[PDB]
């Protein structure tokens, strides 16, 4: 289980937006670190809405399970603050924010090599999860954090981490799941209890589509009724203008979950493109 952090050691600063039944803030944690040195550490504070306290177990659960598995491409959770009426997840603060925003902001200069590197790193994270039979359940660009930017001057590629999934689609309202088409795969719209490792392969494809589409969100022009019919008609996403990953996107977003390729095979596919 997560380490418990006192409310007194957390300072809330600026809002950084909202998630599903959550509000997100930049903050600071006062802590004693290694060698007993005192630190004033920048943190990301994810706060469950008071009205939705009933989702608290799910809010913390998969995050907790992920945090038991240390990996260079998985987000660092420091712990939780559950003092008083608060349900707060305390995370590392990532300077450059999440990928959905970054892609839009730096659209004019993100190229195939950058995308490929980011795709490979995400696949590495997902393979690690697959090997540990741990379902993520919400792979998307919003849940990818940019730890560091590319530096051509020095040879450094960008570096990302996969963030926590938030509250599970197994407990969310049907209308939220529908809004999340096409990240939520067809079998989970049919029955949320179908959440499986194969789920993450589909969402990974949707996420590659984002990475190639400059901040665009697939099917955003479709209301929830039309998103449902999109799956009923067995449509695929349009190929991004930069189509280098289109085949992979389609191979991952397979309406047959058993046919979706392993992350090992996906990684081998990615390596062949360079």
């Amino acid at each position: 289980v997560f380490h418990k952090i006192r409310n007194e050691d957390l300072i809330f600063n600026e809002s950084l937006g909202q998630g599903t039944f959550t509000k997100i803030f930049k903050g600071v944690r006062r802590e004693v670190g290694d060698y007993g040195q005192l630190h004033e550490t920048e943190v990301l504070l994810k706060v469950l809405d008071k009205a939705h306290r009933n989702y608290s177990e799910s809010f913390f659960e998969a995050a907790s399970m992920m945090s038991k598995l240390s990996h260079k491409h998985l987000v660092l959770n420091y712990g939780v603050c559950v003092c008083g009426d608060e349900n707060i997840l305390v995370q590392e603060f990532v300077k450059f924010g999440s990928l959905d925003t970054y892609l839009k902001k730096n659209k004019n200069c993100i190229n195939i090599l950058w995308k490929l590197e980011v795709a490979k790193q995400l696949a590495a994270a997902m393979h690690f999860l697959e090997e540990n039979t741990l379902i993520h359940g919400n792979v998307c660009a919003k849940n990818i954090l940019l730890i560091r930017e590319e530096d051509r001057k020095t040879g450094n590629p960008p570096f990302i981490k996969l963030s926590d999934p938030g509250i599970s689609i197994t407990v969310l309202p049907k209308d939220i799941l529908q809004e999340r088409i096409p990240w939520v795969p067809p079998e989970c719209i049919e029955n949320p209890k179908n959440l499986n490792l194969a789920t993450d392969k589909w969402s990974f494809g949707t996420t590659l589509w984002e990475i190639c589409s400059g901040g665009d969100k697939p099917l955003s022009a479709l209301d929830s009724q039309r998103k449902l019919q999109f799956y009923e008609d067995r449509h695929q996403l349009p190929a991004p203008k930069a189509a280098e990953l289109a085949n992979l996107i389609n191979n991952c977003m397979d309406y047959e979950p058993d046919h979706r390729p392993s992350f090992r095979a996906i990684i081998r596919d990615l390596n062949s493109l360079f």
